């Protein structure tokens, strides 16, 4: 469409979706692979969440979430309009999937043991992903998963998680946990938890558990399946507005999950109970989850690794990617 230039050793470019996304041919590997276009620069913002991402993803090595094989950007920070990431193609996503296709017991299965498996590295590594849905996970042609979009990532925080009621929030409305439109910041691990239970719900029925189409409209849609929170789980939120909202709802009842999947696998039914629970402090975490029953076919700790390392004007910023790319410049690579 506009300008992509990608360089020689990438060629044939077909589009796909700060920038534009297009499939490419590597000339030197021999691989087809995915590139991203980022102009960022014009923006403080969007230069925090494109050097946040950059940092983050650079550090990770695994699996399941998706490598920076190579940068392309100008040789100086004058030239610098544009910066160019690459990886390798994964040529669909869970929502283009669900979109279209139900999904097997097995499938179901093995695609939250890699989200799982993958998030188990990311907070390892003290870090949130903070906005995991069906777009964020990529698939390959033979199943192979990958997370991506860590542009609303931060290094974990729980010591300053608490926040007033109804305090805006960045994420994605129908994947957002209870306590974030009760007293919650999102700097926990649990977070990401509800995300993945969320993913796992539409995943059995290829619809979204609760589309809320506010932020309002989104507490009611978990509180119609949850029902009403018990007196211990009110006790635990401290914020005065937040409770009195809860205790003027008329009491609703819990909807069995059997009910509303009837067709589910009862482990995987059991798994998500843990994982769309109320409570933060209850819900499940991480490693819980790849211990469960429902995953025992793939549980292995000793193969689900962990971070080695765990973890301003937008000039200063230009000047912090360009030092967080320089590595990939053709410099050293000659
Ligand atoms: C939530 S969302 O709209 C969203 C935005 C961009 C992407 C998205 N960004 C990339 C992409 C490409 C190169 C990079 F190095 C990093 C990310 C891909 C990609 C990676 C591998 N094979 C095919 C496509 N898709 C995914 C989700």
């Amino acid at each position: 469409g506009q300008v992509f230039d990608v360089g020689p050793r990438y060629t044939n470019l077909s589009y796909i979706g700060y920038g534009m996304v297009c499939s490419a041919y590597d000339n030197v590997n021999k691989v087809r692979v995915a590139i991203k276009k980022i102009s960022p620069f014009e923006h403080q913002t969007y230069c925090q969440r494109t050097l946040r991402e950059i940092k983050i993803l650079l550090r990770f090595r695994h699996e399941n979430i998706i490598g920076i094989n190579d940068i392309i950007r100008a040789p100086t920070i004058e030239q610098m309009k544009d910066v160019y990431l690459v990886t390798h193609l994964m040529g669909a996503d869970l929502y283009k999937l669900l979109k279209t296709q139900h999904l097997s017991n097995d499938h179901i299965c093995y695609f939250l043991y890699q989200i799982l498996r993958g998030l188990k590295y990311i907070h390892s590594a003290n870090v949130l992903h903070r906005d995991l849905k069906p777009s964020n996970l990529l698939l390959n042609t033979t199943c192979d998963l990958k997370i991506c979009d860590f542009g609303l990532a931060r290094v974990a925080d729980p010591d300053h998680d608490h926040t007033g009621f109804l305090t805006e929030y960045v994420a994605t409305r129908w994947y957002r946990a209870p306590e974030i439109m009760l007293n919650s910041k999102g700097y926990t691990k649990s977070i990401d938890i509800w995300s993945v239970g969320c993913i796992l719900a539409e995943m059995l029925s290829n619809r979204p558990i609760f589309p809320g189409k506010h932020y309002l409209d989104q507490l009611n849609h978990i509180l119609g399946i949850l029902g009403s929170p018990s007196q211990e789980d009110l006790n635990c939120i401290i914020n005065l507005k937040a409770r009195n909202y809860l205790l003027s709802l008329p009491h609703k009842n819990k909807v069995p999950w059997n009910r509303l999947f009837p067709n589910a696998d009862s482990k995987a039914l059991d798994l998500l109970d843990k994982m769309l629970t109320f409570n933060p402090h209850k819900r499940i975490e991480v490693e819980q989850a790849l211990a469960h029953p429902y995953l025992e076919q793939y549980y292995d700790p000793s193969d689900e690794p962990i971070a080695e390392a765990p973890f301003l004007p937008k000039e200063k910023l230009k000047e912090l990617i360009f030092e967080e790319t320089a590595r990939f410049q053709p410099g050293y690579r000659s």
